[PDB]
């Protein structure tokens, strides 16, 4: 079995997985909308009661499975729980990262695409008033994706958008086809420092921004001034547990697969703790210091609330580019911003395709070359649904990327800590540990952690599921049809895997 070469590479690959577009866009907007500095109260709590416990569990499950030659959840769930229904539930840990990969690599390609257009100067140059600057960039983005100009839910990506998508797939395959240590690990050691340098340079330049409408301090102010009155709102605590769960990328099946390349007795308690921390530092220090302070510096604290309400996507793909076109050296600034996001995306997409590659390798005994190429093929082909059908992206992100991961997160806890056995699980987590998990966490993992996840799931099921089902366009059935098929197809592969094993 392949293994991580160095402890540092392992930590950087894992941190690379967690640190994504969300760190620099989603988190700052969530924080501004949910109590500013006060949001750190339920955020740290969520990190301690949900994020850290579950992450350790996923590392343990991954390492446990890897020792027996299995890096994915159909095989691993079966090992923790010998039942046919365990295998079926395990398919989700293969299906979720696959579906997310199907739209996420495309989004990732947008940033590479924007980075190049900025570098070579193929971007709008307004002219005045805020809308006079924002609109040409709104239009730039819309022409790239091919946002529908009519009533048809049809997208028309530019040739440039399409070729960059091809290039992006090529880069992913390039890394993945070289394997865990010589490919993913080697790349983490380059991308993670590069990421840090870009962010630090941006944080510095943002902190020097001064306009007639405000400064970076005004931005940092608005973001971090606490609003403790929002702590009463249940949705703020849900937001925190939600934010933590998603920032760490728990429930995607990715962490388990990566951990399966950790050796049987190699530490996971400290390594895991360090990786989660890197994500957090990247999130609150760097992520919170770039996008919101820059936006508020240019548009003024008066529009801060409006900016936060406009969302993470608009901030990163419309608002900030517009600001860069109005600032000195903003052309090279825009390149750095989108290059930064691209590496943030790239370190995450490789991790998210690895479970499929691992499954093809571990269970169907494919060579790495074939496993990577076929995985790329399924992802490349399927992505045409995301590129051409409007709102397809949102549908996949809801079922797989939102509802799915929380359900799968809860499923992992129960199978490992309740079915497999809390005591067997506890020893599994601490074995080889440079540090030992604090004894209090034995109760957290068994009762508190699943309780939190259950509450989150129910609130979200009650809140969002009725809306998506009753108020959406008929074309959503196209996306549902396709991803349900993917689940059927994966089930078949799991079926073929167990049959091959019975023969040999
Ligand atoms: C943290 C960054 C997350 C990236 C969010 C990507 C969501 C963009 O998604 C797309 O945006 C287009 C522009 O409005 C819309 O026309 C499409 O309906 C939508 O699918
Ligand atoms: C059924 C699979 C067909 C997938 C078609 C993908 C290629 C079509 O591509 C289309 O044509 C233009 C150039 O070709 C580009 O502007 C865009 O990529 C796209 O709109
Ligand atoms: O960027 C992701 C991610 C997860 C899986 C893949 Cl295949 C690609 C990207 C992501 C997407 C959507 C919601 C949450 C998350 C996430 N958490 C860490 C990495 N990561
Ligand atoms: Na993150
Ligand atoms: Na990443």
């Amino acid at each position: 079995r392949e293994h991580w070469a160095t402890r540092l590479g392992l930590i950087l690959a894992m941190a690379g997985y967690a640190v994504d577009l969300g760190n620099f866009l989603r988190f700052p907007v969530q924080a501004a909308e949910n109590g500013g500095g006060a949001f750190m109260i339920p955020y740290i709590i969520a990190f301690l009661l949900v994020g850290i416990p579950l992450m350790w569990i996923e590392w343990a499950m991954g390492r446990y499975g890897g020792a027996q030659g299995h890096g994915t959840t159909p095989a691993i769930f079966y090992l923790l729980w010998r039942n046919r229904f365990a295998k079926i539930l395990g398919v989700f840990g293969l299906w979720i990262p696959l579906v997310v990969a199907i739209y996420y690599v495309y989004i990732e390609s947008w940033t590479l695409g924007f980075a190049i257009k900025f570098l070579v100067g193929l971007v709008p140059e307004p002219p005045t008033d805020p809308d006079s600057i924002l609109r040409p960039f709104k239009e730039f983005l819309y022409s790239y994706i091919g946002v529908p100009k009519g009533d048809e839910p049809i997208l028309k990506p530019s040739l440039f958008a399409y070729i960059v998508f091809l290039i992006t797939m090529f880069i992913n395959v390039s890394i993945l086809i070289r394997g865990i240590s010589k490919g993913i690990e080697r790349f983490a050691k380059i991308a993670m420092p590069t990421l840090f340098i870009l962010a630090v340079f941006l944080v510095i330049r943002v902190f020097l921004l001064e306009t007639p409408n405000g400064t970076a301090a005004d931005g940092l102010n608005f973001l971090w001034t606490p609003d403790f009155e929002k702590l009463k709102d249940p949705g703020v605590w849900i937001a925190a547990v939600g934010q933590i769960f998603f920032s760490l990328g728990l429930g995607f099946g990715a962490i388990i697969t990566y951990a399966s390349y950790v050796r049987k007795d190699q530490d996971i308690v400290l390594s895991g703790l360090t990786a989660a921390t890197l994500n957090e530092k990247a999130e609150v220090i760097l992520g919170g210091s770039i996008s919101i302070p820059a936006a508020v510096a240019f548009f003024g604290v008066a529009n801060a609330v409006a900016i936060a309400k406009a969302g993470a996507f608009n901030l990163g793909f419309i608002t900030l580019p517009a600001i860069f076109s109005q600032t000195a050296g903003g052309t090279f600034l825009g390149f750095l911003w989108f290059f930064l996001l691209f590496f943030a995306g790239l370190t995450s997409s490789i991790a998210g395709m690895q479970p499929m590659i691992a499954f093809l390798e571990d269970e169907l005994k494919l060579s790495r070359k074939h496993a990577v190429l076929w995985t790329a093929a399924i992802v490349f082909f399927s992505a045409h649904l995301v590129m051409f059908l409007n709102k397809s992206l949102d549908e996949m992100d809801f079922w797989a990327g939102t509802i799915g991961v929380v359900f799968f997160g809860l499923t992992e806890l129960i199978i490992f800590f309740w079915i497999f056995g809390a005591d067997k699980a506890w020893e599994e987590i601490n074995r080889g540990g440079i540090i030992k998990v604090p004894r209090i966490y034995y109760y957290v993992m068994r009762y508190i952690t699943p309780a939190f996840l259950a509450v989150l799931l129910v609130v979200w099921a009650r809140e969002y599921i009725p809306k998506i089902m009753e108020e959406t366009h008929w074309t959503v059935w196209i996306t549902r049809f396709y991803i349900i098929g993917l689940f059927l197809f994966l089930t078949f592969l799991v079926f073929l895997a167990e049959r091959r094993r019975n023969h040999e």
